[PDB]
């Protein structure tokens, strides 16, 4: 053993939950404490489809094998920036590198008070069909929703980032 190294770079607007996504996945605990930019990258040794992989995860302020573009499901402004900023920025460096679109803070999309404070701003959470359509719009290989807090959807984000590298499409 013998494992494949895969580099994954995580981008998206400020406060969408990139750091908490990576820490929750790699330590299995949502961080209830301050996180100094001491760490800009995290690591996980994972088995996907019977294949041992060293997943290297690179965090940013909001050569990759795969990118995660993240937006908060309760921030329409972060969602618009997926196509306005993050997709063009990734594609200038890397025309072909797969992208996974990730909607974060899934626990808040059905949260009553987060729905109610948005409604004061004539905003509403991003729905699953809207996210899926934005993924098609930016040519993302997959669209996934997750909560770092509850860990719902969290493992699948990384499993899919890995499958995107290990199993590229025909062509
Ligand atoms: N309810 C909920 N809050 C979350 C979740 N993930 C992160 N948060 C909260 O969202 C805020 C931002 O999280 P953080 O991971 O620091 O975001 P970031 O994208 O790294 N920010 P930056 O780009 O500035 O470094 C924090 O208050 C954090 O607790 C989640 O899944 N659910
Ligand atoms: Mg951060």
């Amino acid at each position: 053993g013998s494992m494949q190294a895969i580099k994954c770079v995580v981008v998206g607007d400020g406060a969408v939950g990139k750091t908490c996504l990576l820490i929750s996945y790699t330590t299995n605990a949502f961080p209830g404490e301050y996180i100094p930019t001491v760490f800009d990258n995290y690591s996980a040794n994972v088995m996907v489809d019977g294949k041992p992989v060293n997943l290297g995860l690179w965090d940013t302020a909001g050569i990759a094998d795969v990118f995660l573009i993240c937006f908060s499901l309760v921030s329409p402004a972060s969602f618009e920036n997926v196509r306005a900023k993050w997709y063009p920025e990734v594609r200038h460096h890397c025309p072909n590198t797969p992208i996974i679109l990730v909607g974060t803070k899934l626990d808040l999309r059905d949260d009553k008070d987060t729905i109610e404070k948005l409604k004061e701003k004539k905003l509403t959470p991003i729905t699953y069909p809207q996210g899926l359509a934005m993924a098609k719009e930016i040519g993302a290989v997959k669209y996934l929703e997750c909560s770092a807090l509850t860990q719902r959807g969290l493992k699948t984000v990384f499993d899919e980032a890995i499958r995107a590298v290990l199993c590229p499409p025909p062509v």
